[PDB]
């Protein structure tokens, strides 16, 4: 980013971006090892929660924060709405594309959870609500590749209803089912992609009409998820958790993007906290979270858990947490919806819409 920031000069940076992006994979085993012990993989990825969110809610010490051992403090989600964001999820094992090759066919071990089940993971996918707003189940099927039966949610308490009117189920029971499911599988080890939208503005509790109070909502789904990292601890099953929130409710707005909407991916709603935490260990991590402060997305979700693979971490007396965090794949902090780019060059926000020039985002 030696070049001045013209429009000619940013297009061609992201399109070199996009060139050394098709470049990187995250390389996994062709089987797993002779002595690999067994343990289960849960993506927790969450609906309309960033940093800025959590601060604006007065909810950054809630001890959830502090209740994982690997904390990305610079993850970037790529996109600010939920089809494309669960698309990059589940595409985590290569680069990072534009958002029109979202849509197209990716290489096969481009998909983590294909890259886990060909090591003989279980495959489970859970959601916390139908998945048909938005096409959104549609979309994870046909672009995310992910083609299993969704958990059965029969039964399941239902806290409220979404802006279409179907149900969005109780973390707490889905979670305690997720439990039960896993333990019943027959296999070891398994993973799990898990969608919930306990925060999405649309929710609400039929014949109402009061407008939604976001800081209680968080502060309950923080306090079931924090219960259940504290039940999962004690039951001593080996577990990693990864937590990593599609993008941000856009609670607090800027010059040129009101509070609320969310067309043009800006800094403050594609910053996710993105959590890791380990069950099970042998020797538990102890101290704060270790941060990681470097530029990440999801390639670094992918090559970590290439890391924690054959699960000697759970049985190391002595684990080398460092070895474990660092050196993880960095990468540059470019945003897309359909007609809307957002990037960082020399240090500062530029927007391009509608594929026209560059502009300064505003700050
Ligand atoms: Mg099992
Ligand atoms: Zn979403």
């Amino acid at each position: 980013q030696t070049a001045p920031p013209t429009t000619a000069n940013l297009n061609a940076w992201l399109n070199n971006f996009y060139n050394a992006e098709a470049k990187r994979k995250s390389t996994f085993p062709s089987s797993l090892p002779a002595d690999a012990q067994p343990f289960e993989l849960l993506v927790i990825n969450i609906c309309s929660l960033s940093w800025s969110d959590i601060e604006a809610a007065g909810l950054m010490s809630h001890p959830l924060w502090s209740h994982f051992d690997i904390e990305f403090k610079n993850f970037n989600s790529a996109t600010s709405y939920s089809g494309p964001a669960a698309i990059r999820l589940l595409r985590a094992s290569c680069g990072q594309t534009s958002h029109t090759n979202l849509y197209q066919p990716a290489n096969n071990d481009c998909y983590l959870f294909d890259n886990l089940s060909k090591l003989g993971f279980t495959q489970h996918l859970m959601m916390g609500h139908n998945g048909q707003f938005g096409g959104f189940l549609k979309e994870v099927r046909e672009n995310g590749g992910m083609q299993s039966e969704l958990m059965d949610q029969t039964n399941l308490p239902v806290i409220l209803l979404g802006f279409d009117g179907s149900p969005v189920y109780d973390d707490t029971a889905v979670l305690n089912r997720w439990l039960d499911v896993t333990e019943k599988d027959k296999n070891s080890r398994s993973a799990t992609f898990y969608n919930t939208l306990p925060l999405h503005d649309g929710n609400h509790y039929p014949g109402v009409s009061k407008t939604a109070d976001y800081k209680a909502r968080a502060q309950k789904f923080f306090d079931e998820l924090d219960a259940f990292f504290t039940e999962l601890e004690k039951s001593g099953r080996k577990v990693m958790v990864v937590v990593v929130p599609e993008h941000g409710g856009a609670l607090k707005g800027d010059r040129m993007q009101v509070s609320g909407l969310r067309d043009i991916p800006s800094p403050s709603i594609t910053d996710v906290p993105v959590g890791v935490k380990f069950f099970g260990m042998k020797a538990p991590h102890q101290g704060a979270p270790i941060v990681i402060e470097q530029p990440s997305s999801f390639l670094a979700i992918s090559d970590l858990v290439v890391r924690v693979l054959d699960g000697k971490i759970f049985t190391e007396d002595n684990v080398d947490w460092k070895k474990l965090t660092s050196g993880l794949p960095q990468t540059a902090p470019v945003s897309e919806n359909s007609n809307a780019v957002v990037i960082q060059y020399q240090d500062k926000p530029y927007v391009r819409l509608n594929g026209g020039d560059w502009v300064p985002y505003p700050q």
